């Protein structure tokens, strides 16, 4: 039978395009969202269009709380509900503004930025491996976590908490044959708020083709990762930054 | 005028040292504890034994709550009451104990994540909001790349108090303030740990077979927080004997 | 055209894994040897038998003097002269053996060890670029760098200038769209052989030369178009297990 | 008896300010030096004048060839014969300037230029200074934006990166006979002299903290923690010195 994948955050960027790289390599998806309903379903539409009965949605906020715990299980459970199986979890979904240390509460914003970036990978790795071939997690990272931007403290914390979940992960879950690694962009699709020249900032500082990765080539480093070709690759993180994190100020 | 220094979980082992080399350069301190309130209180008593005034406790959960950046306010509030100026942060309390992948998981994201990553981030916001050689050490460690097995949740707080020292010194810096790290290997080993166990541990370490005294530790932050470390911001000072350099 | 590719110490273990692999994706290769001439052929004859005149083999010694630089200059030519173009470099040779800080001369072992393990790779990199699509230079680092074993200084001293090749050279050669990255194996093809074996995490599967062939498959790929001055660790976790 | 310290290319700037710290603080020095000898003899006058016979000058060429590991070795060997003993070892000198990839001195002068000076020779004063032998260190002058580097300097840049690959592994292997090995890494501090003051500007407003390079008696400052009583425990470290600039993005 087909594998079966989560992925976190899949109903738009860099998450849909994950999503659609894996169901083109064979897997069979979960599609989880928070606020995005319509863009998920009509991911999962287009997905089963192409093989019926190998994509679903499935709604969950990754703030953390004292019922983020069974929102993270309920996540993994519905792929197997769906499929049967859970080879591969994708930790993509993510918070991502501005906590300056210096003039939503600060705790809702602790709770939002570390939530999603490291408790809820964490939560979602627990449950991985409790519900236990070819097992393997990835985590999206930050190529930028030591050049961090001004103001992001919560963030960079979260990405770092991100990046020893994934070797102490990787660790713990090797004698379960489940791999774990990571994929760290530098700058891919930029944010949608953001102007058009300060969008062709940030591309011109990207030494190899000053332009930012498409979502596709992130999704290209998770392919990777979760194929045969990386079974002995554990506690690794990918840069695909474009030499970006090379650049000195 | 002499500086004042606030040291989280300063009632014992390293912070207690930590406190003790601040109060012998110069510093008033705030004692800061959470369930130590007799040793706190004697090191307190000690000290202003020394000098009349040099020192104060402060008791504080250091827990990931609602009421947290309260708390961490009123930590840096009780130096600016006790002293009138609040010039060095160390952040030293931390809890550390084993979360498997295969108290609740969330109490214990509170207690992990909370005292070693986010009480530190409130403390800071605190300390810079109320502001001359001011500087942040947060107590870091040097092993956090070759994690001890199933200790997820303590390493990811540690991780994050690396982005933290990252951040804060690139936020803090106009502001003068300097932010860094110290990085134990093994020092003061857990009281629990029979000799055998130490033992095992104590050879592992390159230089000298021996864990670092807390006054090793100590002596790290001193120089962090001197005029001898001026530029200096952003940096994590290992003080391990080697051991992150020893392979499996 | 077909794509070519260079990789040098190819005659064996990891490097000829890796001229398998390129030549099995579609590469013709040239095949570097220093001493193994008969390797070198045989590899070469077995690649010629699936498709002719897609392999040929290369002889330089590596060891840093003053003729590496022609010698370098000289493989690199000596793709272009049988396939009319370069497209991947892989810098694979490298020596390997213990130099104690306390007690062959040193000066020849600097010449072993820092030519074979950073200088050859630079004067290959040199040339390759000013020779000059899906360019790319592959090194292979060494994912213990960080935790050394114990007297080998000048073994660990050229693998951390390997390291910084790869990164600035990613940095000046991006530029000309040309990639470059690393692989650093933990313990693979070993030279006490399971003493090591049960360190590493994922010390179920074996370690192969083809694991690490395949992570090099991906970095010259187009689904590495946008990685450059990365360096991938092959190490089955070894690299995480603390002491 | 005072201890006794080589501190290579000390004539100048960055490794003069080591020396003239160290001497401060209680040392004997030998001040290397390879082309700067008016300005090595008038620290030596200087330092002298403050307490005689507590500095000498040494003059070689740390460029790497087959006579360096004799070089080196006569370097410490210099230190004992003037002062009887060899405490620190703080590894300074260093060549810089670009070795572009894409197209005078000889590339391979280059490589034993840049090579030797930043690692190479280190390397060989590590182990002369092991051999000859209390508070043992050596210090090595690393770069903070070794991972940062700057277009066309790969061969300064790959001699940085293995200085602090012996940085690690001579800690390692010293260890066991009592000799810590430690690295400082500047950010900026003083600028090369034939630098402009507006290129000087745009490297200052990069810096965090205070928008200026660091002061040669910062860097030093470092080397003299790292050297003392205080760091008795520390081994294989590298202390950035850098005011923030290796935490800046592009
Ligand atoms: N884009 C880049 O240049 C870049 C650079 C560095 C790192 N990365 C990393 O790459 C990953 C993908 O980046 P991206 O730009 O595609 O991310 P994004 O668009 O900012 O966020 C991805 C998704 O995360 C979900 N999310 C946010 N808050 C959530 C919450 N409280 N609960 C559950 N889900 C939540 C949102 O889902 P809904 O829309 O359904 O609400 C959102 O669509 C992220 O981990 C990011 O940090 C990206
Ligand atoms: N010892 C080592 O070998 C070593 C190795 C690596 C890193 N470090 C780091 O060095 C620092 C000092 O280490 P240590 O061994 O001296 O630490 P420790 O004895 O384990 O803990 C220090 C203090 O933390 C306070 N603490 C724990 N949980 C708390 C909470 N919920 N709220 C507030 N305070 C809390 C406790 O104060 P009360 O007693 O008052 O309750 C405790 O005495 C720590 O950050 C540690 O991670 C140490
Ligand atoms: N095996 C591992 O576990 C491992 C671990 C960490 C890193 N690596 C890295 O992976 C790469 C391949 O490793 P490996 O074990 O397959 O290497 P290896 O067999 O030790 O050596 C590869 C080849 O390098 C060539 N070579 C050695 N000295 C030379 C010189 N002076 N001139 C020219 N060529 C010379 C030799 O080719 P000839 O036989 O033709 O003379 C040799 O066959 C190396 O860069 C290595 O450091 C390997
Ligand atoms: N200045 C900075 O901002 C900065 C930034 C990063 C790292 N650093 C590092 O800190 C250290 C000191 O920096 P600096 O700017 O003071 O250095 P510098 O002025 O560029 O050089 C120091 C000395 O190195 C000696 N030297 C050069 N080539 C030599 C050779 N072939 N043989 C022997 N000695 C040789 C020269 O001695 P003579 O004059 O006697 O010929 C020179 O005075 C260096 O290791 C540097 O890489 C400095
Ligand atoms: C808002 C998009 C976004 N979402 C998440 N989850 N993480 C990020 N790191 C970014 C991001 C992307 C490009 C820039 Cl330039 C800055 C931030
Ligand atoms: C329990 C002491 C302790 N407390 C905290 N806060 N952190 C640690 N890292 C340790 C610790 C010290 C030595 C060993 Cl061997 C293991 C853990
Ligand atoms: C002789 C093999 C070899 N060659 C080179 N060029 N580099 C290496 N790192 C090794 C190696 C492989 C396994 C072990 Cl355990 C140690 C060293
Ligand atoms: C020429 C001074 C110099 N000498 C050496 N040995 N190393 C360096 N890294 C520099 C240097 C200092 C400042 C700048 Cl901005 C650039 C280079």
């Amino acid at each position: 039978e087909a594998p079966a994948a989560v992925v976190t955050g899949a109903a738009k960027r860099i998450g849909r395009a994950i999503a659609v790289k894996l169901h083109q390599t064979g897997y069979r998806v979960v599609i989880h969202y928070h606020n995005s309903a319509e863009a998920a379903v009509s991911l999962a539409d287009e997905l089963n269009k192409e093989r019926s009965n190998t994509a679903v949605v499935c709604q969950a906020d990754l703030t953390n709380s004292n019922v983020l715990p069974a929102s993270c299980e309920e996540i993994i459970n519905s792929c197997f509900r769906a499929f049967g199986r859970c080879d591969v979890l994708v930790n993509n979904a993510s918070a991502f503004y501005p906590t300056p240390l210096v003039q939503k509460t600060v705790e809702t914003q602790v709770a939002e930025l570390i939530g999603t970036n490291a408790i809820a990978p964490f939560l979602l790795t627990m449950s991985f491996a409790q519900r236990q071939s070819n097992l393997s997690i990835v985590n999206l990272c930050d190529a930028m976590v030591d050049q961090p931007c001004m103001a992001f403290s919560l963030y960079n914390m979260g990405k770092h908490a991100l990046v020893g979940l994934t070797q102490s992960a990787a660790l713990e879950l090797a004698p379960y044959g489940i791999r774990v690694n990571g994929v760290a962009p530098g700058v891919s699709l930029l944010p949608v708020a953001m102007g058009e020249e300060e969008k062709d900032k940030w591309r011109r500082k990207v030494p190899l083709g000053r332009r930012e990765a498409s979502a596709e080539q992130i999704a290209d480093a998770v392919i990777f990762l979760v194929s045969g070709s990386a079974q002995y690759i554990t506690g690794s993180i990918i840069k695909v930054d474009g030499g970006l994190s090379l650049v000195h100020a």
